[PDB]
């Protein structure tokens, strides 16, 4: 029976973001018997690092479910595929946001100094180039007037609200790309799988695995609302 649980990578689990914070929990699902999914918002530049760190070495699915990752040989024809594509370039979401942005005065990573993402963010300095690599989204930090996001649903784009900032992307969502995953596991055997998610992001997954916990407020149907990710553990464990 394998176990595997959808997790982000951020302030739920990362608070203040270094690594560190992280391990505790990330030690606790490896004794659990979970095979951790980071599926999140952040670039694989980001991600990468995390991993590092933390060593996690399983498949991960970055910038809302627009790429799958999976480590040379990780399930045992051959497609010698590492990587899965379903979302779009962020060349194309920026020659979008280019026409709209002296309209809704938008600010984003393509249009910001690395210091004007300092302050939008918060995050700390050496960090800001891994959130930078943007392979298929753009994340808006301000804009001076409504209406833009209709005009990129309009267009063809998501728009979908995080944490804290919506970001941009298409084709694609966390949802999509996670069931894709969740299939590849499945030809191993029975799984059962988890998803823990703080934002509008992740309710694309709720629909898509066995059992749904959300970290906050947000409520959704499917979802049991819990205060921490030490939580999470705490009710899995019942």
């Amino acid at each position: 029976m394998i176990r595997l649980i959808f997790l982000d990578i951020d302030k739920t689990l990362i608070p203040g973001y270094e690594p560190d914070p992280a391990k505790p929990i990330i030690e606790e699902l490896k004794d659990m018997g979970f095979e951790i999914i980071f599926n999140s918002s952040k670039t694989r530049a980001e991600q990468e690092y995390y991993r590092k760190e933390l060593e996690v070495e399983t498949p991960f699915i970055s910038e809302n479910g627009s790429a799958i990752f999976i480590p040379k040989g990780y399930f045992p024809e051959v497609g010698n595929y590492i990587v899965i594509e379903l979302g779009i370039r962020v060349e194309k979401i920026r020659e979008e946001l280019k026409k709209l942005e002296n309209i809704y005065g938008l600010k984003y990573y393509g249009n910001s100094t690395k210091e004007e993402i300092e302050k939008f963010t918060g995050m700390p300095p050496e960090l800001v180039p891994l959130a930078m690599e943007r392979e298929y989204s753009e994340t808006i930090f301000e804009w001076s007037r409504d209406g833009w996001e209709e005009v990129l649903v309009e267009g063809g784009f998501k728009v979908t609200m995080g944490s804290r900032f919506y970001t941009v992307h298409g084709n694609s969502d966390k949802g999509k790309a996670a069931k894709i995953l969740l299939d590849f596991y499945k030809r191993l055997g029975q799984i059962e799988s988890y998803a823990v998610g703080d934002s509008y992001n992740d309710f694309p997954m709720f629909e898509v695995v066995d059992k749904v916990f959300i970290v906050g407020s947000l409520k959704h149907k499917k979802a049991q609302n819990v205060s921490s990710i030490i939580d999470v553990l705490e009710v899995i464990k019942h």
